[PDB]
């Protein structure tokens, strides 16, 4: 019998509990083999989650809930596969499980993520070993952990041609690199095309493309200063061996905020006892509000923190394990369709450039690379990058007559450009299209209306029926996609009634929530149902697979 322990965490508490449970369960049942898994590492795509989760015997889930009841970033992909378009009957009958939830009762959606995953698991056949844990952070979450653990043992005691992917990427030339905003814009959105002619690399409309990126050299220089060793230091340690400068450039996530366990790791190698104690304090329960404020809210990079604690000098083995997380690929919603762009993968990338609360100037590692990438046109020598394709569920209905409702302001437009290229190639070939509507949004006609002429052409060909555009900064007044949806509330409801698919893409924190509320509001007023029923209605659309979100 196996035991796998999954975690979804941001600051590291859920991960700490998962390590703790494993260590202690290994004491009790010294024969059975355990495994601690980050949910993002567990599977590359949905097909992989499926093939793996069925082979499970015992599984514990440590899920922390964030912003408006959503999953952490490292579990968002697992969460979407498991809770949306998720009607798969009882396929987990061989599974034994328990889920402890990391939450905070001060929030509207207390332990939402843990509750949702827990309910579905039993609905789909798996067997509860323990009731769902409901730890809240405004009280003592550790105390709820031990109670949950104590509840678990009684039941646990009597139970115990190439594939291109992130490890083998394809090296693609940058064929096209183009600013989508006008010169007047204070921001930037890059249109970029990767050349895949002859590669064997394949993609579908709505898939994602992963791009491997290096830290900027300014970032590496500073990390080199803090570690205080030569750039050419060779070391053991699981990425392939290289010098220190290379490791920092390619495998070290340096600009993210340190998890509590990273603070603990630094503290074990801090020379000054008051620095060791302060780091430990910041990692401890007593230092929780300090951690939340000084680290998480201020968005302090690892490099800032290490600078504040000059005596923390971790060995390279510790630094590349528990201090600096692995540098991740960045994913982009492919903004082309294979039927039009057969030999190129199109990308729509917003430049990340922001002043952090500390005054630190953050340049996005990947988007800054794309901003500076050299295309064929200017080329004597173009840029290139290692890429791979990841399948997703953000797909057009098989039946092109089914109505489609697309909501994507800003960069959220990306995969819809792919939706429209695909529909365009369909309609040029005789296939009939059903109704279509796109809610788009930007700041200003004279700055921000990306792909404006292509959108005109899509209306012009019948790939898209109507285009609605919301302008947030053209003068005194301010409109958003929420307001345009409300104006067309009746049309939207009628489309849902006729079986429409709903798609939302773009900003997760702001837009997606407001768009979500509007659907509930539309369902209540156009559907003549109270608030509770409409939430039932909207949730039904999600589990059915007719309300799809690609947000970040
Ligand atoms: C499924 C999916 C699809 C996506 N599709 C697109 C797309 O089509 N187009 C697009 O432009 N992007 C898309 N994204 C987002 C994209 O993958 C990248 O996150 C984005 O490009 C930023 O990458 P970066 O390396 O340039 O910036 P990063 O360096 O990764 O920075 C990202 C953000 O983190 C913030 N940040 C900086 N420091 C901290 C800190 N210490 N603590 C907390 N936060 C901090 C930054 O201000 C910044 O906003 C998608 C993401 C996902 C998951
Ligand atoms: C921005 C933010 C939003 C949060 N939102 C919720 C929430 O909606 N519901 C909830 O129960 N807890 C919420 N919490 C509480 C966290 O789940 C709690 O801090 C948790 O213990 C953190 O887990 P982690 O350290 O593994 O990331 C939120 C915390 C933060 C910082």
């Amino acid at each position: 019998k196996k035991v796998t322990i999954f975690f979804g965490t941001q600051t590291g508490t859920a991960e700490g509990f998962a390590k703790a449970l494993g260590e202690e369960a290994k004491a009790r049942y010294e024969k059975t083999r355990f495994k601690i898994v980050d949910l993002d590492d567990y599977a590359a795509d949905d097909d992989e989650y499926e093939e793996k989760l069925k082979k499970e015997d015992v599984a514990f889930f440590f899920l922390a809930t964030y912003g408006d009841g959503e999953p952490t970033d490292n579990a968002a992909r697992f969460y979407k596969w498991f809770t949306e378009g998720n009607d798969r009957g009882e396929w987990l009958k061989n599974l034994k499980y328990g889920v402890f939830g990391l939450g905070n009762r001060q929030y509207e959606h207390f332990n939402k993520v843990a509750k949702v995953v827990d309910d579905i698991l039993v609905e789909q056949g798996a067997q509860r070993l323990v009731q769902v844990g409901l730890g809240d952070d405004d009280q003592c979450i550790e105390d709820d952990f031990t109670a949950w653990r104590e509840a678990l043992w009684p039941e646990l005691d009597t139970i115990l041609y190439t594939v291109f992917d992130a490890q083998h990427p394809y090296k693609a030339n940058v064929a096209v690199k183009r600013e989508l905003h006008t010169p007047e814009s204070d921001r930037s959105c890059i249109h970029l095309e990767f050349d895949i002619a002859g590669s064997g690399l394949t993609y579908e409309t709505g898939d994602h493309v992963g791009v491997l990126c290096d830290n900027l050299s300014e970032t590496v220089d500073e990390a080199l200063r803090l570690l205080d060793m030569s750039p050419d230091t060779y070391f053991s340690l699981p990425f392939p061996p290289c010098n220190l400068r290379t490791a920092l450039t390619r495998y070290a996530c340096l600009l993210s905020s340190p998890k509590k366990s990273a603070l603990v790791a630094l503290a074990a190698h801090a020379s000054d006892p008051t620095e060791a104690e302060r780091l430990k304090h910041l990692a401890s329960p007593a230092g929780k509000d300090e951690y939340s404020k000084w680290v998480v809210e201020s968005q302090r990079s690892l490099l800032e923190v290490m600078a504040e604690f000059p005596s923390a000098k971790p060995p390279l083995g510790v630094f590349f394990a528990g201090v600096a997380p692995r540098l991740q690929p960045r994913f982009y919603s492919i903004s082309s369709s294979p039927k039009i762009a057969e030999t190129r993968i199109h990308v729509t990338c917003a430049l990340v450039y922001e002043k952090m609360p500390t005054g630190r100037i953050h340049k996005g590692v990947c988007s800054t690379w794309m901003k500076n990438a050299v295309p064929y046109e200017k080329s004597e020598n173009c840029s290139s990058a290692p890429i791979f394709v990841r399948q997703s569920n953000f797909k057009l209905p098989s039946d092109s007559k089914v109505p489609i409702i697309m909501i994507g302001p800003g960069t959220g437009l990306a995969p819809f450009r792919g939706f429209l290229q695909e529909r365009l190639a369909l309609v040029e070939s005789g296939v009939e299209l059903g109704p279509s509507v796109l809610f788009f949004g930007c700041r200003n006609r004279r700055m921000d209306f990306i792909y404006e002429e292509e959108l005109q052409r899509f209306v012009e060909s019948g790939a898209l029926a109507e285009l609605s555009v919301a302008f947030s900064r053209e003068g005194p007044t301010k409109e958003y996609v929420q307001h345009k949806m409300m104006d067309k509330a009746s049309d939207i409801w009628n489309m849902i009634s006729q079986g429409a698919y709903l798609y939302v893409c773009g900003d997760a924190k702001g837009m997606a929530r407001d768009v979500h509320r509007s659907l509930h509001t539309i369902a209540q007023e156009q559907g003549s149902m109270d608030s509770t029923k409409a939430e039932g209605f909207v949730k039904n659309l999600q589990t059915s697979g007719r309300y799809l979100r690609d947000v970040w």
